[PDB]
């Protein structure tokens, strides 16, 4: 049955959970508290949702969140322990708390302005890519992966976290989220797909190799350049491509320049993890190595087994061509709440 939930102020929000979470500590949308799962042994991160429902565009958000997380059931992806409200009804339903495994650490924590050996690098790119092999075959692209967005424990294993969103003041100036972006995403070139989050993952990985961020861009002129110069600019193959008239303008005022030498710009890597590289960094996002594939280059032929890879069940998400007023999409999410089955 229903569990007996208990109060609790923390900074400045009233915390209603069940009694199995303990130790309630505020560690960050919403906000999120760290807490002992009492139940499981866990250590737990618990993420009350700030209102939920405010908006058309917040109540589909919610049950947007809420979807994907339900859905997404793979070792090396975040997975939804829990999820409650202190509600009995529909009626007087207006929270919604989600629980997952607590994030100890991330990415950014294991770099820290130092080179990772090459075996580190291989088991810490083969489980993201073994983890976008399983979200891609979902049709659902993650649209901002980035180190802070990866978990990574003490034994090395890697979770992908918080999917896409960003706004376009966080977007401007020096700034890491817009570091790890495919140039079509950052300059809204076309319609966008999967291949984006594989240009991230290049991102990510040259900087594990160097130790360094790959295009630190000052804002979204300076980073397309830096892009353009490693990897040269487009032919005309790429500009037909770009549907945007203006961006296509643009582009083609620059100076042509051709693709460099990935030895000479990653001096000492791997030899193997400089070619997947120039399969990653490719500027037309048609010709970019899948995560299925790059699972399957040399580079990571110690770690792959192609019988330990899964992909995902079927995902409707028919929902989001979809309108409906904040009360319906409220409804469809306490529906996914009472339905919610917990992990063995
Ligand atoms: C960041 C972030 O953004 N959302 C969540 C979240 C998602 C679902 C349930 C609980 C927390 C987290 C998160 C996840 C794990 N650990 C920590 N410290 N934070």
């Amino acid at each position: 049955e229903r569990p007996t939930f208990y109060r609790q102020e923390l900074n400045k929000t009233i915390w209603e959970v069940p009694e199995r979470y303990q130790n309630l500590s505020p560690v960050g949308y919403g906000s999120v508290c760290a807490a002992f799962d009492t139940k499981t042994g866990l250590r737990v991160a618990v993420k009350k949702l700030s209102r939920p429902f405010q908006s058309i565009i917040h109540a589909k958000r919610t049950y947007r969140e809420l979807r994907l997380l339900k859905h997404m059931k793979h070792e090396n992806v975040i997975g939804l322990l829990d999820v409650f409200t202190p509600a009995r009804s529909l009626e007087e339903f207006n929270d919604v708390y989600l629980v997952t495994h607590l994030m100890g650490a991330d990415l950014n924590n294991i770099v820290k302005c130092q080179k990772l050996t090459d075996d580190h690098v291989q088991f810490l790119i083969y489980q993201i890519l073994r983890g976008l092999k399983y979200i891609h075959s979902a049709d659902i692209i993650h649209r901002d992966l980035k180190p802070s967005n990866l978990a990574v424990n003490e034994d090395c294993e890697l979770k992908i976290l918080d999917f896409g969103r960003h706004t376009d003041d966080e977007m401007t100036g020096y700034v890491a989220t817009r570091w790890y972006r495919a140039p079509e995403i950052m300059l809204n070139w076309m319609h966008y797909n999967q291949t984006v989050d594989i240009w991230s993952v290049g991102c990510i990985m040259a900087e594990l190799l160097t130790g360094r961020t790959l295009f630190p861009g000052t804002d979204h002129i300076d980073q397309l350049k830096l892009i353009l110069r490693l990897v040269g600019t487009p032919g005309a193959e790429l500009l037909k491509k770009i549907s945007s008239e203006s961006a296509r303008n643009y582009i083609q005022s620059l100076t042509q320049m051709p693709k460099m030498n990935f030895a000479n710009v990653f001096i000492g890597a791997n030899p193997l993890a400089v070619d997947l590289l120039e399969k990653m960094l490719v500027l037309d996002s048609d010709k970019r190595i899948t995560a299925a594939q790059a699972l399957a280059h040399a580079y990571f032929a110690q770690y792959h087994d192609p019988d330990d890879e899964p992909v995902a069940d079927p995902y409707d998400q028919s929902f989001e061509s979809r309108d409906l007023l904040i009360d319906e999409w409220k409804s469809l999410t306490y529906d996914e709440v009472i339905s919610f089955v917990p992990p063995p």
